[PDB]
């Protein structure tokens, strides 16, 4: 039981009651095409938008947050890692920072996040897959990611770990951390599942990305059976769905 | 670890390589629309057939199994209680059986059972929801079906349980069931779930039995990941890719 709210500015995440799906985003055509989708997952039952050099990135991704915050009354994380991207994307309308390389490629980010006051996302990342012992170290890199997001002034409670599947990982190491991945929640923070299609669903399955829709199912039941607040996922529809079975199970 | 086979005369089911996919089988129609079904569960992953008065049953069933062992390599379960259509659709080509009363309804079936010297599915059921404490309750009424057929000759490794989900529990005791399935392990025997498709999927998603799939797949991970052998199955494709994935994971 979480004691307190996820405060996200307009909207309010409570952490009790359910599993929360952060549903994945993909001119006129582009914007447009973006606003459509997420209005389809904000109705197949998606609680948070997820909107993926520095010049460009911020003059691809301003357009759609004012777009989609405007037409969808959900709260939007932006998915980057560079300071300047993460500041001009809340001012533009975004609510949570989804970071994958946990505050560790761009420092100030963090600063960025304490600053405006949002929930940060950190990922587990790194350059190499050199570990010693995999979840052991996944721990102590997570947690140097959380000694630079509190040193920089971000608040406990705006602080969400993310065990980082398909980074920095392989194929067998990525099942070692599914099937460890309680394991994170001794650090006492939310965490944010995102496996969805990914390559080692492939490489167990033997399947294409477009035929991965059950292997995700399988993880995504995995993780929330092992404690997980979030879920990351392209198909909302059917993961929502079975998030849901999931909690009455569980008795979430 | 299981340190026997499953035997079923002709094939063996090892029960440590994978979770065993048991799929559902629904004159010149009947049958080969029966045919056509079994052989595409063949085909989609599954690992055994289940087939479901006392004259007419035979009547039914017989030509069935007759067709489906003939032209379909895969071990075959009669989805009886009544002990006279066991022993003729064991004659008729049947290597396991599955009985809903768990040897309570016909004691005479589990003799049968001895007899032939095949594996048994003794299932949780009862004429009421009564119950003092759910799983205490359970385990000790599958335990009466374990001396019923015990006491007639059973071999401990031809006895299979399942909880009985949908049977004689209430769409609430069902989820808590599901919660508790771990403990029916205590008892030393392999577990075999059936949740396809079932009404309590659609009373917690308010969805109609076609629109169980999503529902269905969250039960199946969420039981092998507490230790069933066996789980049983309408969608055979989703639900082998699921089961898959569950087994790279919790590394079985
Ligand atoms: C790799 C990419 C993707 O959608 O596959 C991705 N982007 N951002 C992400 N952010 C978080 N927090 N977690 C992810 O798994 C993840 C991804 O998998
Ligand atoms: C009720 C019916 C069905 O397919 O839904 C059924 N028949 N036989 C069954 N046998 C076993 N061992 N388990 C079941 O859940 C089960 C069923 O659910």
């Amino acid at each position: 039981k979480w004691d307190y709210d996820l405060r996200c500015g307009e909207y309010t995440l409570n952490l009790n009651e359910k599993t929360l799906i952060m549903g994945i985003l993909n001119s006129y055509n582009e914007v447009d095409a973006a606003v459509r989708h997420a209005k389809e997952m904000r109705d197949e039952g998606a609680h948070i938008i997820d909107i993926g050099s520095v010049e460009e990135e911020i003059k691809r991704v301003v357009p759609m947050i004012q777009a989609v915050s405007k037409e969808v009354k959900l709260p939007i994380s932006i998915d980057t890692y560079k300071a300047e991207v993460a500041k001009q994307a809340i001012e533009a309308g975004a609510h949570i920072i989804n970071d994958i390389w946990g505050a560790k490629a761009e420092p100030k980010i963090a600063e960025v996040a304490a600053h405006y006051d949002v929930p940060i996302i950190l990922m587990h990342n790194r350059d190499n897959m050199n570990y010693r012992n995999l979840m052991a170290d996944m721990i102590a890199d997570l947690y140097d990611s959380i000694k630079i997001a509190k040193d920089a002034g971000v608040r406990d409670e705006n602080i969400i770990l993310d065990p980082g599947i398909g980074f920095a990982k392989t194929p067998e190491q990525n099942l070692e951390a599914m099937r460890n991945l309680e394991q994170l929640n001794v650090l006492g923070y939310p965490v944010l599942l995102g496996t969805s299609r990914k390559s080692f669903i492939g490489h167990v399955l033997d399947l294409p990305v477009e035929e991965r829709l059950e292997g995700t199912g399988a993880t995504v039941c995995l993780g929330i059976e092992k404690g997980c607040e979030f879920v990351r996922v392209h198909d909302v529809k059917e993961m929502s769905r079975m998030a849901k079975m999931m909690d009455a199970m569980i008795g979430k």
